[PDB]
């Protein structure tokens, strides 16, 4: 039993609610809060831009460390840094932009990161401002993810699409 609420069941393991995922950080305090990070962990909008927000903009302050120390993310790839006051751990995970060019194929890749951790609060990886189709990354997620995810989706109009058109 954990405290998340409100969630839609969709399978075994993977949730699903109309949320900020700012607010509903600051309410359960999650183990684990993903971010949809980019490779230079700039967090300058979308989700990445509202969670740093939140933290008074420690999170890119750890963040600028990280880079100086260690370099860019992998596009697929993820690190482990401070949750700050919104969880324990904030897990970085860097999905395929499509505005960019880069390759869906990795969006398997980003997904499997959340297998490392038992209970995740998370996005849509590579949806919003990452411009991939957000039913596709629904469906990447469910066959990826083994561990337990709670999915937030910001979006009302887009929640009830990703519900009703879920297979
Ligand atoms: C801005 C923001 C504040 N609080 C939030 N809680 C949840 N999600 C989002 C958010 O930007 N989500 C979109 C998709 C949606 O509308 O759910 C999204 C955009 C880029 C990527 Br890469 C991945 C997802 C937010």
């Amino acid at each position: 039993v954990n405290s998340f609420s409100g969630y839609l069941k969709l399978t075994d393991n993977v949730y699903i609610k109309n949320a900020d995922i700012v607010e509903e950080a600051k309410k359960v305090k999650p183990t684990v809060v993903v971010n949809a990070a980019n490779v230079y962990l700039k967090h300058g909008g979308g989700v990445a831009g509202a969670l740093n927000k939140a933290t008074n903009n420690a999170m890119q302050v750890e963040s600028d460390d990280y880079i100086a120390t260690n370099g860019p993310l992998k596009v697929g790839g993820s690190c482990v840094l401070s949750g700050h006051n919104l969880a324990k751990h904030c897990l970085h995970v860097v999905g395929p932009n499509v505005n960019k060019g880069e390759d869906i194929q990795l969006l398997k890749s980003a997904y499997e990161n959340f297998n490392q951790h038992e209970v995740l609060l998370a996005p849509l990886l590579s949806a919003g401002i990452f411009g991939a189709d957000p039913i596709h990354s629904l469906r990447v997620c469910v066959d990826t993810v083994r561990t337990n995810v709670y999915l937030a989706v910001f979006d009302k109009n887009l929640y009830d699409k990703l519900v009703s058109s879920f297979l």
